[PDB]
């Protein structure tokens, strides 16, 4: 039931994630579905579909310290009437199994700290906000 | 002066980068400057040079939210001997400007947060670590 989506999913990619920031009260530019198009045709990036339930969205980009790329899971998203049940712990294995095919080095994903729920299951399917002792932040600007 | 690196600068790359992970005891790999060669010479990373002695290395990768790629400062350093004079804030000017070249919608720089003198520098220069009233963390695992 988790499969690569292809460029004619892109529409329901995009009702997904629309979904997903309406949850949080963030709104969304226009043209998602046109963009996703273009990103899974031509682009370093991936997105892996649950049925039409959930998503997760994962670029690929270069890094000098491994031959292979850095990865990002971008977005992870379960729809709230399907969580709890695997689907999530699902998307994530397949994202580990399809980056893997891409020789990978790192698996990299940004968290707000008060989604305690997402920190929680982050950390017990094997990633860390630890690195030489420390916390790591995600400091940005949006232009 | 700063400038973006051309493929014939990769050994100084390299060399800023192995002095960076030597100053901090982190691991250093095999083949970074065949690494950066290949990095730079493609279109989807830029790395600028202050001179010899600091240099910022960032990738760009695609987004559903902007026509234009997510950028991420993936390393900034400035030798010891050459710090406190602006020059890392000259190369970030920089990078802004590179960046917004590229229409890129977000620039995303990942920080230890035992490094307050640099979280003191990327806030003095337009960047947060607080989305909706939460610090933004990041969770790794290496593969
Ligand atoms: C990358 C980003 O976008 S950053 C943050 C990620 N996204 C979000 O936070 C958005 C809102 N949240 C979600 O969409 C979901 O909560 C997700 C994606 C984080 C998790 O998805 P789910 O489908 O709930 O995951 P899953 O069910 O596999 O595991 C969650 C819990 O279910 C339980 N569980 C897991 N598998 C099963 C199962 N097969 N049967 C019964 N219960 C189960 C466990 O108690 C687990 O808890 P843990 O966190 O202590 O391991
Ligand atoms: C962080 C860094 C890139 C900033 O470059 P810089 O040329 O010193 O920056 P500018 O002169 O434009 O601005 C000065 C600020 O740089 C920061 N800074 C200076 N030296 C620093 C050092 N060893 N380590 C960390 N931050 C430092 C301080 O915030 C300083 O501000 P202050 O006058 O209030 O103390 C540079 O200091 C450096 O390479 N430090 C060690 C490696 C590092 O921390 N890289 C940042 C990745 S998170
Ligand atoms: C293992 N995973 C790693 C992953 O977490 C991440 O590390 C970032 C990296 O960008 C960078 O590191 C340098 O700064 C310092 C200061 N302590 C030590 C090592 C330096 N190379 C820092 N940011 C900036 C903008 O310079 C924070 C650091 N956390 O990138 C590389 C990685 C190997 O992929």
């Amino acid at each position: 039931e988790i499969r690569v989506a292809e460029v004619a999913d892109a529409g329901v990619v995009a009702k997904l994630l629309r979904d997903f920031n309406t949850e949080f009260d963030t709104p969304v530019p226009e043209g998602l579905e046109e963009r996703f198009a273009q990103i899974i045709a031509h682009d370093d990036a991936f997105v892996l579909l649950a049925g039409d339930i959930g998503f997760a969205y994962v670029t690929l980009r270069p890094s000098p310290y491994y031959d292979g790329p850095v990865a990002m899971l971008d977005e992870l998203y379960v729809a709230p009437a399907h969580r709890n049940r695997g689907v999530g712990t699902a998307l994530l294995q397949r994202v580990f199994e399809e980056i893997r095919k891409h020789s990978a080095g790192e698996l990299q994903i940004n968290v707000d700290e008060v989604d305690t729920d997402a920190r929680r299951f982050y950390e017990r399917h094997g990633l860390t906000n630890i690195e030489q002792g420390s916390r790591m932040l995600l400091y940005i600007r949006e232009l």
